[PDB]
């Protein structure tokens, strides 16, 4: 798969064996998810952002499936307008920068 | 090129006969830089951002070289903590998301 940025990078992604729909985004360090609950323990967190800051739960190793291809890592859980898939899961799934 | 993600996308561009380093961020609709000076007029505009709105000044026919690759349309410009080139300008220099 290849996507152009002439819309926005809208894909599909499951977690928690739900169905959601997340951003494919590079300028995001980290990967932050919609509120939502999960299993295992969690840190408090600040996240920075254009203007101002949110308070993120940080959930470690959180099995997640963006568009087909499996990838294990932190994933931040708070008060986001979109579920927003950073470097941190694009990377294990080989996304890439191309031009 | 091809740039994968292990670290922040970062670039070089040039903009009113400057260089600055920018981000390639496919999360952002627009492209907003740091408070600099530009020619012509401008609008008020907020941007929404992940904890909260800034105040942005909205330039057009605004001329960008990002990464060689020449590039013309609307720049915002504020109090942003890095130069953010978002899609707006990334579909103009052929960029695309792959994996
Ligand atoms: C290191 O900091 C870092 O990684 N922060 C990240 C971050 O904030 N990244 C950059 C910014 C950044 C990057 C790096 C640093 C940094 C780097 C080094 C040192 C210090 N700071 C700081 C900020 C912006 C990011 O791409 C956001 C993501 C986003 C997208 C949509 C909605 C909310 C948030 N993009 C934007 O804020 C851009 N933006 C805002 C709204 N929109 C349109 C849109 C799309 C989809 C849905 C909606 C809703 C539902 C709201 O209607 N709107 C859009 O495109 C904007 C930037 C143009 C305003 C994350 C918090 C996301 C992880």
């Amino acid at each position: 798969p290849q996507i152009t940025l002439w819309q926005r990078p809208l894909v599909t992604i499951k977690i928690g064996g739900q169905l959601k729909e997340a951003l494919l985004d590079t300028g995001a360090d980290d990967t932050v998810l919609e509120e939502m609950s999960l299993p295992g323990r969690w840190k408090p967190k600040m996240i920075g952002g254009i203007g101002g800051f949110i308070k993120v739960r940080q959930y470690d190793q959180i099995l997640i499936e963006i568009c087909g291809h499996k990838a294990i890592g932190t994933v931040l859980v708070g008060p986001t307008p979109v579920n927003i898939i950073g470097r941190n899961l694009l990377t294990q799934i080989g996304c890439t920068l191309n031009f």
